[PDB]
Protein backbone atom coordinates (compact mmCIF):
# COMPACT_ATOMS: atom_id res chain seq x y z
CA UNK A 1 0.00 0.00 0.00
CA UNK A 2 1.54 3.49 -1.61
CA UNK A 3 2.71 6.33 0.92
CA UNK A 4 0.68 9.03 -0.13
CA UNK A 5 2.49 12.19 -1.93
CA UNK A 6 -0.70 14.49 -1.37
CA UNK A 7 -3.80 14.71 1.19
CA UNK A 8 -6.46 16.68 1.48
CA UNK A 9 -7.47 18.59 5.06
CA UNK A 10 -10.65 19.97 5.58
CA UNK A 11 -10.74 23.32 7.78
CA UNK A 12 -13.86 24.49 9.31
CA UNK A 13 -14.54 27.23 11.98
CA UNK A 14 -17.82 27.95 13.66
CA UNK A 15 -18.69 29.98 15.85
CA UNK A 16 -21.90 28.15 17.72
CA UNK A 17 -23.08 31.33 19.77
CA UNK A 18 -23.75 28.64 22.95
CA UNK A 19 -26.54 27.12 21.41
CA UNK A 20 -26.69 23.69 20.09
CA UNK A 21 -26.24 22.73 16.99
CA UNK A 22 -29.04 21.79 14.42
CA UNK A 23 -29.52 17.81 13.98
CA UNK A 24 -27.64 17.85 10.27
CA UNK A 25 -24.67 19.88 9.95
CA UNK A 26 -23.11 17.50 6.67
CA UNK A 27 -23.45 20.49 4.46
CA UNK A 28 -20.37 21.99 6.60
CA UNK A 29 -17.89 19.09 5.97
CA UNK A 30 -18.99 18.47 2.46
CA UNK A 31 -18.10 22.21 1.61
CA UNK A 32 -21.70 23.54 0.37
CA UNK A 33 -23.44 27.02 0.30
CA UNK A 34 -22.03 29.83 -0.79
CA UNK A 35 -18.20 30.97 -2.21
CA UNK A 36 -15.85 28.30 -3.54
CA UNK A 37 -17.55 25.41 -2.91
CA UNK A 38 -16.76 21.63 -3.65
CA UNK A 39 -17.80 19.52 -6.94
CA UNK A 40 -21.03 17.16 -5.72
CA UNK A 41 -19.36 14.29 -7.58
CA UNK A 42 -16.67 14.38 -4.65
CA UNK A 43 -19.12 13.93 -1.84
CA UNK A 44 -18.46 10.25 -0.61
CA UNK A 45 -14.88 10.77 -1.22
CA UNK A 46 -13.55 11.25 2.15
CA UNK A 47 -10.66 13.94 3.67
CA UNK A 48 -7.73 12.75 4.77
CA UNK A 49 -7.98 14.69 7.82
CA UNK A 50 -10.96 16.98 8.74
CA UNK A 51 -9.66 19.64 11.70
CA UNK A 52 -12.79 21.14 13.12
CA UNK A 53 -12.45 24.97 15.17
CA UNK A 54 -15.35 25.71 17.26
CA UNK A 55 -15.57 28.87 19.79
CA UNK A 56 -18.98 29.77 21.89
CA UNK A 57 -19.51 25.82 22.15
CA UNK A 58 -21.87 25.00 24.51
CA UNK A 59 -21.53 21.17 24.11
CA UNK A 60 -19.22 18.38 25.91
CA UNK A 61 -16.31 16.89 24.19
CA UNK A 62 -18.05 13.50 24.27
CA UNK A 63 -21.07 15.24 22.63
CA UNK A 64 -19.26 17.19 20.30
CA UNK A 65 -17.62 14.34 19.16
CA UNK A 66 -20.18 11.95 18.95
CA UNK A 67 -21.93 14.74 16.46
CA UNK A 68 -18.81 15.05 14.59
CA UNK A 69 -18.01 11.49 14.02
CA UNK A 70 -21.56 10.47 13.51
CA UNK A 71 -21.98 13.20 10.64
CA UNK A 72 -18.97 12.19 8.96
CA UNK A 73 -20.11 8.22 8.92
CA UNK A 74 -23.35 9.37 7.18
CA UNK A 75 -20.82 11.07 4.40
CA UNK A 76 -18.41 8.81 4.14
CA UNK A 77 -19.59 5.31 5.80
CA UNK A 78 -15.74 5.70 7.24
CA UNK A 79 -15.61 5.68 11.06
CA UNK A 80 -13.05 8.41 11.67
CA UNK A 81 -10.42 7.94 14.24
CA UNK A 82 -9.75 10.99 16.94
CA UNK A 83 -6.31 12.38 16.50
CA UNK A 84 -6.53 15.13 19.20
CA UNK A 85 -9.40 17.36 21.32
CA UNK A 86 -8.70 20.30 23.01
CA UNK A 87 -10.98 23.17 24.99
CA UNK A 88 -9.89 26.23 26.03
CA UNK A 89 -14.01 28.08 28.00
CA UNK A 90 -15.50 27.72 25.08
CA UNK A 91 -12.84 27.59 22.29
CA UNK A 92 -12.26 23.82 21.06
CA UNK A 93 -10.41 22.24 18.41
CA UNK A 94 -10.98 18.32 16.93
CA UNK A 95 -8.80 16.94 14.68
CA UNK A 96 -10.20 13.29 12.67
CA UNK A 97 -8.05 11.22 10.63
CA UNK A 98 -8.62 8.45 8.27
CA UNK A 99 -8.27 4.65 10.61
CA UNK A 100 -5.67 3.91 8.01
CA UNK A 101 -3.46 7.08 8.38
CA UNK A 102 -2.93 5.15 12.07
CA UNK A 103 0.40 4.86 11.38
CA UNK A 104 1.66 7.36 9.76
CA UNK A 105 0.50 10.24 12.65
CA UNK A 106 3.03 11.04 15.48
CA UNK A 107 4.41 13.90 17.82
CA UNK A 108 0.59 14.71 18.85
CA UNK A 109 0.34 18.01 20.79
CA UNK A 110 -2.24 20.64 21.95
CA UNK A 111 -1.78 23.41 23.39
CA UNK A 112 -4.11 26.82 24.42
CA UNK A 113 -2.88 30.43 24.97
CA UNK A 114 -5.40 32.82 27.40
CA UNK A 115 -4.84 36.33 26.07
CA UNK A 116 -6.32 39.07 27.88
CA UNK A 117 -5.23 40.23 30.94
CA UNK A 118 -7.33 41.07 33.89
CA UNK A 119 -10.85 41.96 33.03
CA UNK A 120 -9.81 40.79 29.59
CA UNK A 121 -8.87 37.85 30.76
CA UNK A 122 -11.40 35.28 30.99
CA UNK A 123 -12.91 33.89 27.71
CA UNK A 124 -10.58 34.67 24.38
CA UNK A 125 -7.69 33.11 23.09
CA UNK A 126 -6.60 30.04 21.23
CA UNK A 127 -6.28 26.31 20.90
CA UNK A 128 -3.79 24.38 18.67
CA UNK A 129 -2.81 20.57 17.39
CA UNK A 130 0.22 19.59 15.65
CA UNK A 131 1.33 16.14 14.71
CA UNK A 132 3.50 14.47 12.15
CA UNK A 133 1.97 13.31 8.96
CA UNK A 134 5.22 10.65 7.66
CA UNK A 135 7.43 13.65 7.11
CA UNK A 136 5.31 16.19 6.92
CA UNK A 137 4.54 18.17 10.47
CA UNK A 138 1.28 20.21 10.23
CA UNK A 139 0.72 22.42 12.75
CA UNK A 140 -3.67 23.92 13.38
CA UNK A 141 -4.81 26.65 15.68
CA UNK A 142 -8.40 27.29 16.23
CA UNK A 143 -8.48 31.26 17.90
CA UNK A 144 -11.22 33.49 18.93
CA UNK A 145 -9.78 36.78 19.37
CA UNK A 146 -11.49 39.78 20.83
CA UNK A 147 -14.84 41.47 19.97
CA UNK A 148 -16.29 44.63 18.57
CA UNK A 149 -15.28 47.11 15.63
CA UNK A 150 -13.37 49.40 17.34
CA UNK A 151 -11.02 46.72 18.67
CA UNK A 152 -8.48 46.01 16.25
CA UNK A 153 -5.12 46.79 17.12
CA UNK A 154 -6.62 44.13 20.37
CA UNK A 155 -7.22 41.72 17.54
CA UNK A 156 -3.51 42.03 16.17
CA UNK A 157 -2.33 41.90 19.81
CA UNK A 158 -3.82 38.62 20.52
CA UNK A 159 -2.14 37.30 17.48
CA UNK A 160 1.09 38.20 18.30
CA UNK A 161 0.63 36.74 21.93
CA UNK A 162 -0.68 33.26 20.29
CA UNK A 163 2.11 33.27 18.06
CA UNK A 164 4.70 33.78 21.01
CA UNK A 165 2.70 31.45 23.16
CA UNK A 166 1.80 28.62 21.94
CA UNK A 167 3.85 25.67 22.14
CA UNK A 168 3.53 23.24 19.77
CA UNK A 169 5.65 21.21 17.24
CA UNK A 170 9.32 20.13 18.31
CA UNK A 171 10.26 21.54 21.62
CA UNK A 172 14.46 21.39 19.38
CA UNK A 173 12.90 24.12 17.52
CA UNK A 174 13.72 26.66 20.65
CA UNK A 175 14.53 29.80 18.39
CA UNK A 176 11.18 29.48 16.47
CA UNK A 177 7.65 29.70 17.04
CA UNK A 178 4.70 27.97 15.75
CA UNK A 179 4.63 30.63 12.34
CA UNK A 180 8.15 28.30 11.64
CA UNK A 181 7.72 25.05 13.06
CA UNK A 182 5.72 23.19 10.93
CA UNK A 183 5.56 22.19 7.36
CA UNK A 184 2.01 23.67 6.84
CA UNK A 185 0.07 25.59 9.28
CA UNK A 186 -3.55 26.36 8.91
CA UNK A 187 -4.64 29.42 11.67
CA UNK A 188 -8.65 29.41 11.66
CA UNK A 189 -11.20 30.55 13.92
CA UNK A 190 -13.89 33.66 14.94
CA UNK A 191 -10.45 36.23 14.26
CA UNK A 192 -13.54 38.82 15.24
CA UNK A 193 -12.27 41.92 12.40
CA UNK A 194 -14.85 43.65 11.17
CA UNK A 195 -15.95 45.77 8.12
CA UNK A 196 -15.11 49.01 9.00
CA UNK A 197 -17.76 51.42 7.38
CA UNK A 198 -20.06 53.80 9.41
CA UNK A 199 -23.24 52.74 11.00
CA UNK A 200 -24.99 54.64 8.57
CA UNK A 201 -24.50 52.46 6.22
CA UNK A 202 -25.98 49.22 7.43
CA UNK A 203 -28.62 48.88 5.56
CA UNK A 204 -26.69 50.04 2.32
CA UNK A 205 -24.17 47.43 3.30
CA UNK A 206 -27.32 44.77 3.09
CA UNK A 207 -28.05 45.89 0.21
CA UNK A 208 -24.93 44.85 -1.41
CA UNK A 209 -24.90 41.66 0.16
CA UNK A 210 -28.33 40.86 -1.01
CA UNK A 211 -27.11 41.70 -4.52
CA UNK A 212 -23.98 39.55 -3.42
CA UNK A 213 -21.77 42.13 -4.54
CA UNK A 214 -18.77 41.68 -1.94
CA UNK A 215 -16.56 43.88 -3.65
CA UNK A 216 -16.80 47.63 -1.53
CA UNK A 217 -17.41 45.66 1.63
CA UNK A 218 -14.03 43.47 1.37
CA UNK A 219 -12.09 46.70 0.93
CA UNK A 220 -13.35 47.84 4.52
CA UNK A 221 -12.78 44.39 5.82
CA UNK A 222 -10.02 45.28 8.74
CA UNK A 223 -8.18 41.78 8.42
CA UNK A 224 -7.33 42.55 4.68
CA UNK A 225 -5.91 46.13 5.46
CA UNK A 226 -4.53 45.37 8.31
CA UNK A 227 -2.63 42.54 6.55
CA UNK A 228 -1.94 44.34 3.02
CA UNK A 229 -0.15 47.01 6.25
CA UNK A 230 1.23 43.94 7.35
CA UNK A 231 0.12 44.87 10.99
CA UNK A 232 -1.23 41.23 10.96
CA UNK A 233 -0.73 37.76 9.81
CA UNK A 234 2.48 38.82 7.92
CA UNK A 235 3.26 35.75 5.14
CA UNK A 236 0.15 34.09 5.57
CA UNK A 237 -2.31 33.31 2.77
CA UNK A 238 -5.75 33.62 2.45
CA UNK A 239 -8.54 32.37 -0.64
CA UNK A 240 -10.11 35.38 -1.80
CA UNK A 241 -13.69 35.27 0.29
CA UNK A 242 -17.08 35.08 -2.67
CA UNK A 243 -19.34 34.49 0.61
CA UNK A 244 -21.73 36.65 2.22
CA UNK A 245 -20.79 37.98 5.45
CA UNK A 246 -20.98 34.71 8.57
CA UNK A 247 -22.06 36.92 11.00
CA UNK A 248 -24.31 38.51 12.73
CA UNK A 249 -26.93 37.06 11.63
CA UNK A 250 -31.09 36.50 13.25
CA UNK A 251 -31.31 33.16 14.27
CA UNK A 252 -33.33 29.95 12.72
CA UNK A 253 -33.25 32.05 8.95
CA UNK A 254 -30.50 33.42 7.28
CA UNK A 255 -32.43 36.30 5.86
CA UNK A 256 -31.68 38.80 8.18
CA UNK A 257 -28.73 40.45 9.66
CA UNK A 258 -29.12 41.46 13.33
CA UNK A 259 -26.88 44.41 13.36
CA UNK A 260 -28.34 47.47 15.67
CA UNK A 261 -27.05 48.13 19.03
CA UNK A 262 -29.13 46.37 22.04
CA UNK A 263 -28.01 46.06 25.48
CA UNK A 264 -26.82 42.45 24.91
CA UNK A 265 -24.13 43.80 23.00
CA UNK A 266 -23.23 46.19 25.33
CA UNK A 267 -24.72 49.14 22.66
CA UNK A 268 -22.64 47.89 20.09
CA UNK A 269 -23.36 47.71 16.48
CA UNK A 270 -22.64 44.80 14.85
CA UNK A 271 -22.20 45.61 10.86
CA UNK A 272 -22.35 42.65 8.72
CA UNK A 273 -18.74 41.21 9.17
CA UNK A 274 -16.48 38.41 8.00
CA UNK A 275 -15.52 37.29 11.73
CA UNK A 276 -14.86 33.30 10.68
CA UNK A 277 -11.64 32.92 8.29
CA UNK A 278 -9.28 30.48 7.52
CA UNK A 279 -5.61 31.45 6.89
CA UNK A 280 -2.02 28.99 6.46
CA UNK A 281 1.31 29.48 5.97
CA UNK A 282 3.19 26.69 4.08
CA UNK A 283 7.37 26.48 3.64
CA UNK A 284 8.39 27.47 0.57
CA UNK A 285 7.85 25.92 -2.36
CA UNK A 286 5.98 23.05 -1.11
CA UNK A 287 2.09 22.26 -2.49
CA UNK A 288 -0.58 24.11 -1.17
CA UNK A 289 -4.29 24.50 -2.89
CA UNK A 290 -7.03 25.02 -1.39
CA UNK A 291 -10.21 23.47 -2.99
CA UNK A 292 -12.56 25.11 -1.32
CA UNK A 293 -13.28 28.45 0.84
CA UNK A 294 -16.98 29.06 1.58
CA UNK A 295 -19.64 29.14 4.68
CA UNK A 296 -22.83 26.76 5.02
CA UNK A 297 -26.58 28.38 4.20
CA UNK A 298 -28.41 25.58 6.17
CA UNK A 299 -27.31 25.65 9.42
CA UNK A 300 -29.17 28.59 11.70
CA UNK A 301 -28.70 27.76 15.19
CA UNK A 302 -26.04 30.48 15.28
CA UNK A 303 -25.90 34.20 14.92
CA UNK A 304 -22.52 32.66 12.68
CA UNK A 305 -22.54 31.03 9.61
CA UNK A 306 -20.23 28.25 9.74
CA UNK A 307 -17.17 28.23 7.32
CA UNK A 308 -15.45 25.88 5.33
CA UNK A 309 -11.94 25.45 3.59
CA UNK A 310 -10.40 22.33 2.03
CA UNK A 311 -6.92 21.97 0.69
CA UNK A 312 -4.66 19.67 -1.22
CA UNK A 313 -1.80 19.25 1.14
CA UNK A 314 1.91 17.77 -0.27
CA UNK A 315 3.38 15.75 1.75
CA UNK A 316 6.55 13.03 2.04
CA UNK A 317 7.15 9.65 3.21
CA UNK A 318 9.71 8.55 6.22
CA UNK A 319 13.10 8.15 4.21
CA UNK A 320 15.02 4.71 5.41
CA UNK A 321 18.57 4.63 3.73
CA UNK A 322 21.43 2.81 4.60
CA UNK A 323 23.12 5.44 6.52
CA UNK A 324 20.43 7.97 7.92
CA UNK A 325 18.38 8.10 10.01
CA UNK A 326 21.34 6.85 13.19
CA UNK A 327 24.69 8.49 10.56
CA UNK A 328 25.28 11.63 8.13
CA UNK A 329 25.61 9.90 4.46
CA UNK A 330 28.70 12.45 3.36
CA UNK A 331 27.40 11.97 -0.59
CA UNK A 332 25.45 14.92 0.89
CA UNK A 333 26.20 18.67 1.76
CA UNK A 334 25.00 21.62 2.20
CA UNK A 335 27.14 25.01 1.69
CA UNK A 336 25.82 28.24 2.26
CA UNK A 337 28.03 30.76 0.58
CA UNK A 338 28.41 34.63 0.14
CA UNK A 339 25.27 35.02 2.84
CA UNK A 340 24.51 37.92 4.71
CA UNK A 341 21.85 39.55 7.26
CA UNK A 342 20.33 42.24 6.86
CA UNK A 343 18.39 43.95 10.15
CA UNK A 344 16.01 46.70 11.16
CA UNK A 345 17.86 46.25 15.40
CA UNK A 346 20.18 49.48 16.55
CA UNK A 347 22.24 46.78 18.88
CA UNK A 348 25.43 46.20 18.13
CA UNK A 349 26.50 42.88 19.69
CA UNK A 350 27.95 40.32 17.59
CA UNK A 351 25.46 37.70 15.70
CA UNK A 352 25.21 33.94 14.81
CA UNK A 353 23.06 31.75 12.91
CA UNK A 354 21.87 28.58 13.85
CA UNK A 355 20.70 25.96 10.89
CA UNK A 356 17.76 23.62 12.25
CA UNK A 357 16.10 20.92 10.02
CA UNK A 358 14.98 16.92 10.05
CA UNK A 359 17.31 16.66 7.87
CA UNK A 360 20.20 16.97 10.46
CA UNK A 361 21.12 14.80 13.30
CA UNK A 362 20.96 18.27 15.40
CA UNK A 363 21.48 21.86 14.69
CA UNK A 364 24.23 23.70 13.84
CA UNK A 365 25.85 27.04 15.00
CA UNK A 366 27.91 29.53 12.70
CA UNK A 367 30.87 31.29 13.38
CA UNK A 368 30.06 34.98 14.61
CA UNK A 369 29.05 37.29 11.70
CA UNK A 370 31.20 40.61 10.35
CA UNK A 371 28.97 43.58 11.35
CA UNK A 372 28.79 46.47 8.96
CA UNK A 373 27.00 49.57 8.37
CA UNK A 374 24.32 49.96 5.59
CA UNK A 375 24.21 52.99 3.34
CA UNK A 376 20.25 53.58 4.21
CA UNK A 377 20.96 52.99 8.10
CA UNK A 378 20.65 49.03 8.90
CA UNK A 379 22.71 46.62 10.26
CA UNK A 380 24.39 44.22 8.03
CA UNK A 381 25.84 40.67 9.29
CA UNK A 382 28.40 39.07 6.51
CA UNK A 383 29.43 35.65 7.09
CA UNK A 384 31.81 34.75 3.69
CA UNK A 385 32.26 31.56 2.75
CA UNK A 386 33.03 30.97 6.84
CA UNK A 387 29.40 28.92 7.39
CA UNK A 388 29.57 25.50 9.26
CA UNK A 389 28.53 22.97 6.10
CA UNK A 390 25.76 20.99 6.79
CA UNK A 391 25.99 17.23 7.09
CA UNK A 392 22.55 15.82 5.88
CA UNK A 393 21.57 12.32 7.29
CA UNK A 394 20.42 11.41 3.99
CA UNK A 395 22.40 12.21 0.69
CA UNK A 396 18.90 10.84 -1.40
CA UNK A 397 17.77 14.07 -3.76
CA UNK A 398 14.02 12.37 -3.65
CA UNK A 399 14.58 12.89 0.12
CA UNK A 400 16.92 16.03 0.26
CA UNK A 401 15.10 18.27 -2.28
CA UNK A 402 11.88 18.40 0.23
CA UNK A 403 14.16 19.26 3.04
CA UNK A 404 13.79 22.55 4.44
CA UNK A 405 16.82 25.31 6.56
CA UNK A 406 15.22 27.16 9.46
CA UNK A 407 17.76 29.61 10.29
CA UNK A 408 18.05 31.72 13.35
CA UNK A 409 20.02 34.76 13.94
CA UNK A 410 20.75 35.12 17.20
CA UNK A 411 23.09 37.49 19.72
CA UNK A 412 25.97 36.87 20.72
CA UNK A 413 25.60 38.90 24.22
CA UNK A 414 22.11 37.28 25.09
CA UNK A 415 21.69 34.10 22.53
CA UNK A 416 18.16 35.53 22.18
CA UNK A 417 16.95 35.02 18.26
CA UNK A 418 16.78 38.79 16.69
CA UNK A 419 14.81 36.84 13.30
CA UNK A 420 13.87 33.59 11.85
CA UNK A 421 13.35 32.62 8.28
CA UNK A 422 13.04 29.37 6.19
CA UNK A 423 15.34 28.28 3.08
CA UNK A 424 13.62 25.32 0.69
CA UNK A 425 16.04 22.80 -0.41
CA UNK A 426 13.91 22.60 -3.99
CA UNK A 427 16.64 23.83 -5.95
CA UNK A 428 16.44 24.25 -9.78
CA UNK A 429 19.94 22.51 -9.89
CA UNK A 430 22.09 20.60 -7.70
CA UNK A 431 26.68 20.86 -7.18
CA UNK A 432 25.70 24.64 -8.79
CA UNK A 433 25.66 28.17 -6.81
CA UNK A 434 22.21 29.76 -6.74
CA UNK A 435 20.61 32.57 -5.31
CA UNK A 436 18.44 31.95 -1.68
CA UNK A 437 16.77 34.58 0.34
CA UNK A 438 14.39 34.69 3.43
CA UNK A 439 12.61 37.32 5.31
CA UNK A 440 13.10 37.22 8.85
CA UNK A 441 11.01 37.78 11.93
CA UNK A 442 10.72 38.02 15.26
CA UNK A 443 7.51 37.42 17.22
CA UNK A 444 6.00 37.32 14.18
CA UNK A 445 7.45 40.66 12.62
CA UNK A 446 9.55 41.74 9.64
CA UNK A 447 13.46 42.50 11.85
CA UNK A 448 15.19 41.71 8.64
CA UNK A 449 16.40 39.51 5.60
CA UNK A 450 18.82 36.49 4.94
CA UNK A 451 20.52 36.55 1.41
CA UNK A 452 22.81 34.24 -0.40
CA UNK A 453 23.94 31.45 -2.14
CA UNK A 454 23.80 28.14 -1.58
CA UNK A 455 25.10 25.03 -3.36
CA UNK A 456 23.53 21.40 -2.36
CA UNK A 457 25.63 18.19 -3.12
CA UNK A 458 22.87 14.88 -3.30
CA UNK A 459 24.13 11.09 -4.32
CA UNK A 460 23.21 12.33 -7.56
C1 LIG B 1 -5.55 8.40 13.34
C2 LIG B 1 -4.73 8.44 14.61
C3 LIG B 1 -5.23 8.99 15.77
C4 LIG B 1 -4.43 9.01 16.90
C5 LIG B 1 -3.16 8.44 16.82
C6 LIG B 1 -2.73 7.94 15.61
N1 LIG B 1 -1.47 7.27 15.42
C7 LIG B 1 -0.36 7.17 16.34
O1 LIG B 1 -0.27 7.72 17.39
C8 LIG B 1 0.79 6.28 15.86
C9 LIG B 1 0.35 4.81 16.32
C10 LIG B 1 1.68 4.15 16.59
C11 LIG B 1 2.47 5.16 17.10
N2 LIG B 1 1.93 6.56 16.47
N3 LIG B 1 -3.52 7.93 14.57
Amino acid sequence: QPEPDMITIFIGTWNMGNAPPPKKITSWFLSKGQGKTRDDSADYIPHDIYVIGTQEDPLSEKEWLEILKHSLQEITSVTFKTVAIHTLWNIRIVVLAKPEHENRISHICTDNVKTGIANTLGNKGAVGVSFMFNGTSLGFVNSHLTSGSEKKLRRNQNYMNILRFLALGDKKLSPFNITHRFTHLFWFGDLNYRVDLPTWEAETIIQKIKQQQYADLLSHDQLLTERREQKVFLHFEEEEITFAPTYRFERLTRDKYAYTKQKATGMKYNLPSWCDRVLWKSYPLVHVVCQSYGSTSDIMTSDHSPVFATFEAGVTSQFVSKNGPGTVDSQGQIEFLRCYATLKTKSQTKFYLEFHSSCLESFVKSQEGENEEGSEGELVVKFGETLPKLKPIISDPEYLLDQHILISIKSSDSDESYGEGCIALRLEATETQLPIYTPLTHHGELTGHFQGEIKLQTSQ
